[PDB]
């Protein structure tokens, strides 16, 4: 089997991407944030505290003839941005782009933190990291991809995120028309539960490539590119007037600037992020200070190849017995 679904930016900055997902019988379609940095499929629901729902579409398990309470199971998750959610668990039929999994754990939110409530466009998350990170207790549950894998034509999914435009998540096949050149594959460590790999270096604009190992994660659920402070300083030093602002929470730059590109290495190959992809617009409405799309990871504990980086590439998440990542230009 295969599946193919379009993923759409939630706003004009590509702050996140939503993908329609069918849950239950008859189908209830919710727009989920596919997140290769976590491993829970959770949804706003008829069980979510009413004051914490503000415009989201909810899953109502009592209206699904295939929903079953997973008795005794609870979940609770905290994300790197400080947001969180928790609740109980149903199993139900879940389909993405024509690919159907029966018995998928659907984690129903009883509580969500303010940033989820405040984002009316995201009805939940669909985790695509390794199932060892799944938070369901006392019986850990598998991701949608893990459940689908054996049925897929090939044990892979691909992320093809657009810049200010829709893109595609494919399951079970590699669309050879969706990229240019060849795909360069690179080793993955699953020791932390992430799609963790080592970039071979970087360049700023037309500058020379610096060969240096940068361990980080391919994370579709993180907006920006978070890299070591040395690398980030070297980038922003090429933008007149750019500075790190403790009050804003990162590097800002004059909105009048033209940003240089940023290149990252994948083995001997190179992925070029155009400068425009690094512009996240005014820090507040009407400001002439703009927020940068490349930020320091120093306070995180891990480097994160988020959407800013991934949207410059066609990315293969190879879930073979030994997982690997592939990157191609497009």
């Amino acid at each position: 089997s295969t599946g193919s679904a379009t993923t759409t930016p939630i706003d004009s900055l590509d702050d996140a991407y939503i993908t329609p997902v069918q849950i239950g019988t008859p189908a209830q379609t919710l727009n989920l944030d596919f997140d290769t940095g976590s491993s829970d499929l959770w949804v706003f629901s008829s069980e979510t505290t009413a004051s914490e729902v503000d415009g989201q579409t909810i899953y109502t398990p009592s209206k699904s003839t295939t929903a079953k309470l997973l008795s005794g199971a609870t979940w609770s998750i905290s994300y790197g941005d400080g947001s969180s959610s928790s609740g109980d668990v149903y199993t139900d039929t879940v389909s993405v782009g024509g690919l159907t999994v029966t018995g998928q754990a659907v984690e129903s939110a009883k509580k969500v933190s303010s940033s989820f409530t405040e984002d009316s466009t995201i009805d939940g998350l669909l985790g695509l990291a390794f199932s060892t990170l799944n938070t369901v207790s006392p019986t850990q549950q598998k991701t949608f991809f893990d459940n689908a894998k054996a049925s897929l034509d090939s044990p892979v999914f691909t992320a093809d995120l657009g810049y200010h435009a829709p893109g595609t998540y494919n399951f079970g096949f590699i669309d050879t028309t969706a990229y240019t050149g060849s795909i360069t594959y690179t080793a993955v460590s699953t020791k932390q539960g992430f799609w963790e790999w080592t970039s071979t270096g970087y360049a700023v604009g037309s500058g020379t490539f610096k060969s240096t190992s940068i361990d980080g994660i391919a994370d579709t659920g993180t907006t920006l590119l978070y890299l070591p402070a040395t690398v980030v300083s070297a980038y922003w030093a090429q933008v007149s007037g750019a500075k790190s602002s403790s009050s804003v929470g990162g590097y800002v730059f004059p909105c009048s600037a033209t940003l240089p590109s940023f290149t990252f290495g994948v083995g001997s190959a190179r992925i070029v992020i155009p400068g425009d992809y690094i512009d996240f617009g005014p820090i507040s409405t009407g400001s002439s200070s703009c927020f940068g799309g490349i930020q320091s990871s120093a306070g995180i504990g891990i480097n994160i190849f988020g959407d800013v980086a991934l949207k410059a590439a066609f990315v293969v998440f190879n879930g073979a017995t030994t997982p690997t990542l592939g990157f191609a230009s497009k």
